[PDB]
């Protein structure tokens, strides 16, 4: 059947913008998981776990008698698609469950670990989302083989439908660096928003680069995809050495034993896959990644003994019984059990990328403290599970139940509690009053207000004008953000915070960061008295301000935008068509196509623009909340032709004259061309719709300023 | 970017259930079209169209100064996608204006027609749909040329994005018959659901079949394809000379001079498409179908003059400047009007498919009465040009404005009006307690209620249990509703129902069609009360019931299931999978993907199956309503697998014993292997689930008995 994107796969694609629509979810519009975690009784469901641990089912027989490590990889797996450039995967909607990550090929087998875990799932219905209870259910396999956890937090709603998440442009599973489709240009340079080395891996071939058994080079690749997945030195090895301090690898025999993934099997297969027709092809003869490899003498309790083998042995290089690269310990004595047979035992084996721990010099400097300090190991390694288990669930106030840890950690952006009475509508209109009075005009008010309030992203929750860090390191130096301009709007407002903080009795003082949300009100609403509208904008205080050393410069770093259609902002030239980059914008903010249409209209007349381009002004009464964005781009009067200099800005003159009216960009015209977009600039571009876009802007822009106030939720 | 769609081709599509959300649509959540149509002054809005029609835009200049023959080909081509296999396509969502339909070859330049309809669309705004609109601009171009037509309805409500419809397999625009995914097969079969001969028409090839001149066989696919979009000998004749009567085609130049359609054009385009380098690109230079003939001696005027000349003169086999297979008249003068140069005339032209009406031979019939008689051809060109642009618009309640034609139409299904009071709650109660104790079981109630109300479909809007069709032919003899069965039980409820009515005063009384409804209500709340729990399942009055000699038994042919996976029934073998079926079942009845797993697993335990078959029905409580599908569905205690007699039915065994438990289809166990649907299924198959599964069940049954009433919007 041929559909729309065979005819023009280059066409945008706006279903990412209604994904996650009430008609694909079954719970009710008033289901809310918050409130039904709560009242789970959490103590009853690990102790369920922890007998689980156990009890092993002979479709998919638990290794030395106990799924642990089983678990924990289902866990990291779960967690480890996450990419700091866009927030996009982790663990934290519980996608593991959803094509393509439920039959990635790093994920094979861990539809068994999902299986196992359906009794528990089906006991405690909604009161357990699947994507809490993979975490969960990590923590309790370390737990159960001795290993003390930092802690744990619920509120991970399930989902209901595949995220769109650009995973890369290969077109075949696994393929090596430098096809047609490579995720590789230049010196091993991965492509932007990508933290995987290969189609269909979680961070790295554990065999080496392309498949290269170099533990150095490994080590490369190692450090860059964690990094791009929030992780630096330190925490990558506790990780790594934590995690292969339990369980083993499976590659009994040769690959090709092994049948369709979850998504290509028959109906029959009742949604497991990677049947394999190897002996028995489950338990002692499993095949998951090829490889077999068991780390320790003790694969199922924490012990000292993966930095004890990595340092007292010599490696060898050698090949498992499906053909792939590994490393035997030389000389050793048959040392590790079996996970089957008692009778049996096996030399010590180790991964590449194992062995990158020690041979890479960075990484040897923290391996051997480690080492010798194997407290440091243990602890190090208990954060650094926490932060990769929960590095997506945002701010802490969305952190739920009686496991949740006391210490604020950086990672999580942290904001001051709020200790004093807030603002109220008096002082509210109090303060917008003093910020119109103060010379600041629509076009400041806003900018500062969509600067500040524009960074979050739902993928990950991070940003948001909650914390004014727009006033911080990086932020106040970003060139979307324009300097120069917010320097001299911050030093107003701040004038304006001081007179009235030291005016005020009791505690009651207002916040930076609501301040800067408030005079964007004040912007909005003085834009529709300028368009003869009476409008009032909702405002919501409670926000309090960061400091410097809350705000982690570098982790940062990955909120800049670089694309901000909404500002008609583009730092470089890039192979993405701008207004995909707008889409995808829209999608990070949780934004609808028309929410999307409606706001970016709205922008334009008010002055959002960076650096007051005119591109997309179309209007001569700028400042003022009206719908002429819309109403002069659809005047068919007018006709739009790429210029010379630059392909990528139109100049729009009027059909009759060749006289010049106006110029834009991609993220202009497409409202003007593609073929939906148009049918919702339409709506806000007819003869009756200016009351309907002025409160349709108005809520938008709400909704905007509140995405990050889960203190509200 | 790499989707799931590109690496699991094959795997169900879902995302059809779940278009058309409140996130994708920008009116307001309460927005009701037909109370701003009713408001609309239709009168002004008219005068404004018959304005435009003689108002011309340099940018795409009128023939012969009057617009009314392009628009007349508009409105044609948005009702004439419809099929009657499925009801998809027609004039109804206005989908002409979104992809692919707005960039099919059939479709150029009216690209060109739509935007100069923007001006009068802008200006009545959300009062006019674009739907409405395309059709209104029709009626007004044929009114202000002379033709009186027949009436008029608004109430398309406009939608927002492209709806999913299989148009067909082929790859290419309008390919050749007999390639690699051939429409055709046998004897010049045409597939189900196809209505048009080429991928990217509207009907058939205007010069011929696969391009061959030939009008005898041209016949055959006008016949085939126009009574595939529910049209006789009549009125296809009526409406192809009818159209023909007016305006002209375009083919100045050769076809190499058109570009990009508009889903393909350029951002600066705007939404346009097929610009021209040929000479000025438009006008008297305009290429559109490649052909270039013009019909009529008065082109903007009504007239009996298209069969005139048909009959008038022989006819020779030409091409036109662009190549194309077109006609021209043996020896004539050159009679007809130039569109754009007053000192011009050409000679007398004919489109090989108009040549069908005189070369047919009951064509021939038909046409020469019409040229003998052109009042008779006037009406029935009138009542076809109705039924074309109001085919798909439902019952006649949902028509609306002051120009509805009050003449009650055989192929409208039309349903009597009610002219008596309504039972109320308590006669509700006394008639399902009277059914309960007639002894007819839960399983019989359901189903007959099921096979009177499944038959809607929202494509088109036919179908459903108002009118109470199930008692007539054909609905009463169709094998999916158990003939022998159907006539048992409706003998019992109308001995219940005359009982009933002989007792009342007042004349209140209940129709037969509104009993069926109601009985299986009783059936719904009997189920619930056997499990444990007390329901009442809303109903609503106010059904009629309608006379055999007020349905048309051929047109009702169409809406036998031939595939309803809700009753677990395929009526034959087909190259489609069954799961494939029943979503596009569930998309027909509107259902989203939860709606469609909760009504199918209650169905399942219901009885509802055909022949009751024990396939699905994952339950030891049968005829008692509970999530019993669902936990039994999920057991991972049970094995599966394809029976040897038959591929498509499984066996599912204790994976322990081995021992029977169960037999299932690919329709069953969908629910277990696709990995939304079995996300769904675990929320309903969960511990704390079954007050959900049967508020949720009672939900989607009241909606699928409501589907039909458009008396209650
Ligand atoms: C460079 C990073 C890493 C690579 C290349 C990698 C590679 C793999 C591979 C290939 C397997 C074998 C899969 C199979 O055949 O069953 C595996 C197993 C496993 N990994 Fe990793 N790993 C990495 C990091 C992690 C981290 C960060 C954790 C957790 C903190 C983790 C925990 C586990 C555990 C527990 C197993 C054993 C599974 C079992 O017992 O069934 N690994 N690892
Ligand atoms: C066998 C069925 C049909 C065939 C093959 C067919 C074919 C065509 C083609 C090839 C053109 C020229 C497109 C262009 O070059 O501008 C056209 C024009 C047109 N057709 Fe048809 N047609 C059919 C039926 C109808 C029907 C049912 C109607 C309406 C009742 C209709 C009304 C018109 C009108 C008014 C025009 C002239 C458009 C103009 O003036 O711009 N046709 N037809
Ligand atoms: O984090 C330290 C400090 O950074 C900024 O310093 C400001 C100053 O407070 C402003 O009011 C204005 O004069 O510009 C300075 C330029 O560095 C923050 O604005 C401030 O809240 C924070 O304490
Ligand atoms: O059985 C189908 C049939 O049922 C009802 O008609 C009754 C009729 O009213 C009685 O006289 C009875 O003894 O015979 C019929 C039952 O066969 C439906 O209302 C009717 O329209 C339908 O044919
Ligand atoms: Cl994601
Ligand atoms: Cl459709
Ligand atoms: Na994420
Ligand atoms: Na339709």
């Amino acid at each position: 059947g041929t559909s729309n994107r065979d005819w023009w796969p280059n066409q945008l694609d706006l279903s990412i913008l209604h994904r996650h629509s009430s008609l694909s979810d079954p719970m009710g519009k008033d289901f809310n998981y918050a409130q039904a975690f709560e009242k789970l009784d959490l103590a009853a469901v690990k102790r369920d776990l922890h007998a689980l641990m156990t009890t092993s089912q002979d479709w998919w027989p638990a290794d030395f008698g106990h799924y642990g490590g089983l678990f924990i990889r289902m866990a990291w797996h779960s967690a480890g698609t996450y990419r700091t450039a866009d927030g996009r995967g982790g663990a934290g909607e519980g996608q593991q469950r959803f094509a393509p990550l439920n039959s990635w090929p790093d994920n094979a087998n861990l539809d068994k670990a999902r299986r196992l875990l359906w009794p528990i799932k089906q006991k405690y219905g909604r009161a357990i989302s699947w994507a809490d209870l993979l975490i969960l259910t990590g923590n309790v396999a370390l737990e159960s083989m001795g290993f003390k956890t930092f802690g744990f937090a619920g509120g991970r709603a399930d989902t209901w439908e595949p995220e769109d998440v650009y995973w890369g442009s290969e077109k075949i599973w696994l393929e090596l660096s430098g096809g047609p489709n490579s995720r590789y240009s230049g010196d091993r340079q991965l492509e932007n928003p990508l933290a995987a080395v290969q189609m269909g891996l979680i961070y790295v071939n554990p065999e080496g680069p392309d498949g290269n058994p170099d533990p150095v080079a490994a080590a490369r690749d190692i450090r860059d995809t964690f990094a791009r997945m929030a992780m630096n030195d330190e925490e990558t090895v506790a990780l790594i050495a934590g995690g292969h301090t339990f369980g083993k690898t499976h590659g009994a025999g040769p690959a090709s034993n092994v049948g369709a993934e979850p998504e290509a099997a028959g109906i029959e297969a009742q949604g497991l896959g990677w049947k394999s027709a190897y002996r028995t092809g489950k338990g002692a003869d499993a095949i998951t990644s090829g490889l077999e490899v068991t780390w320790t003498t003790t694969p199922t309790q924490w012990s000292h003994n993966f930095f004890e083998n990595l340092f007292g042995y010599e490696w060898e290089l050698t090949k498992s019984p499906a053909g792939a690269h590994q490393w035997v310990a030389k000389g050793a004595d048959a040392v590790i059990p079996d996970a089957f047979d008692p009778s049996k035992k096996h030399r010590p084996t180790m991964l590449t990328t194992d062995l990158s721990l020690r041979f890479d010099p960075a990484y040897e400097k923290i391996s051997r403290r480690f080492h010798e300090n194997p407290e440091q190991f243990a602890d190090a390694f208990a954060r650094a599970w926490f932060k990769l288990t929960h590095r997506d669930m945002g701010p802490r106030a969305r952190y739920l139940g009686p496991e949740v840890p006391a210490e604020v950690l950086l990672w999580q952006d942290p904001i001051p509690a709020v200790d004093h009475p807030l603002i109220d509508a008096a002082d509210a209109a109090e303060l917008k009053a003093k910020v119109l009075a103060s010379g600041l005009t629509v076009s400041q008010l806003v900018s500062t207000a969509w600067a500040a309030a524009s960074t979050f992203r739902g993928s990950d929750k991070r940003g948001g004008a909650n914390g004014a860090r727009i006033r911080l390191a990086p932020q106040k130096d970003w060139e979307a953000n324009q300097p120069e301009q917010l320097a001299a709007v911050l030093e107003t407002l701040e004038a304006i915070r001081t007179a009235f903080n030291g005016a005020q009795r009791g505690g009651k003082q207002v916040s930076l960061a609501d301040l800067i949300v408030l005079a964007g009100c004040a912007g909005v609403e003085q834009a529709a008295k300028n368009a003869g509208h009476a409008v009032t904008v909702p405002f919501a205080p409670g926000r309090a301000d960061a400091s410097q050393e809350q705000t982690d410069v570098e982790s940062m770093a990955v909120l800049e935008p670089v694309a901000d259609g909404f500002r008609n902002y583009l730092k470089g030239k890039y192979r993405v068509p701008a207004e995909v980059l707008l889409v995808d914008k829209a999608q990070l903010l949780t934004l609808s196509a028309p929410e999307m249409t409606v706001l970016l209209g709205g922008l334009r007349v008010l002055g959002a623009n960076v650096g007051q381009s005119r591109h997309g002004v179309f209007t001569a009464r700028e400042q003022a909340l009206t719908n002429d964005f819309f109403v002069n781009l659809l005047d068919m009067g007018t006709e739009w032709k790429p210029t010379a200099a630059d392909a990528d800005v139109f100049e729009g003159r009027d059909r009759a004259t060749g006289e010049l009216k106006w110029t834009g960009t991609r993220v202009d015209l497409v409202f003007g061309s593609h073929s939906q977009l148009r049918a919702l600039a339409e709506v806000y571009g007819s003869a009756d719709a200016q009351e309907k876009f002025v409160r349709d802007f108005v809520a938008v822009w709400n909704k905007v300023m509140n995405l990050d106030r889960f203190d509200l939720a």
